[PDB]
């Protein structure tokens, strides 16, 4: 069983998904990655569930391109929903922008790219799966 | 004679602009921003100190687009009273990358607040002159 997946748009694959994938496992957390990709045409719901079924955590990176996949509105409010297990990051998003897409995630406190650095939020997270 | 101009780059203008521009004078603020749009040629100070000459109060949106126009780095750590940067769909890494001071000043940040909010604020500064 792994600490983390993290979902995510393609088109920010390369970019901060991979440098806090780095950052996690420079800090000896176990995360899933490749295979969280999201695609126009997948099941938001059923990623989060696979991730789930074999890991800690959820990180869900919520940038421009992650919302502009055009996903179920209940599929994004049911990110909030306890049981939580998914922790999302918004990255290079405004609130309104958020908002626009699912009012409850937009209010849902989480953690964010412009307040820290992907070194700062790695080791966040990391505390989340460490004994120490 | 003016409360606030806006400095921003082209690629903002339709988009965060607009919404905030309507937002502030919504709440009967006087704004002008056609005018200053920017460039690379532009000396970021130069079109500042312009618009501080007609206006009590300056924006400028600290976005992607705003940083892809390679300003001067010195004129990044002296962007700062009278001019009130707002960060606008970036990171700090991200930010970082042109200026540490730049980064680390305490601004406005619409990851943070609403447009409305924003407008809010910005305009109690008026009554504050």
């Amino acid at each position: 069983e792994y600490d983390f997946f993290i979902a995510h748009a393609i088109e920010d694959k390369e970019a901060f998904v991979q440098d806090l994938v780095a950052a996690l496992r420079d800090l000896g957390a176990k995360i899933f990655y490749d295979a969280y990709t999201l695609k126009v045409g997948d099941s938001l719901r059923r990623k989060i569930d696979q991730g789930l079924a074999n890991s800690k955590f959820g990180i869900v990176v919520l940038s421009e391109h992650f919302f502009s996949k055009q996903w179920p509105a209940r599929e994004l409010d049911g990110l909030t929903a306890m049981e939580t297990r998914i922790l999302p990051i918004w990255h290079k998003v405004s609130y309104d922008e958020v908002r626009r897409f699912s009012p409850s995630l937009a209010d849902k406190v989480a953690l964010n790219t412009s307040l820290k650095s992907v070194e700062e939020i790695a080791k966040e997270l990391h505390s989340l799966i460490s004994a120490w």
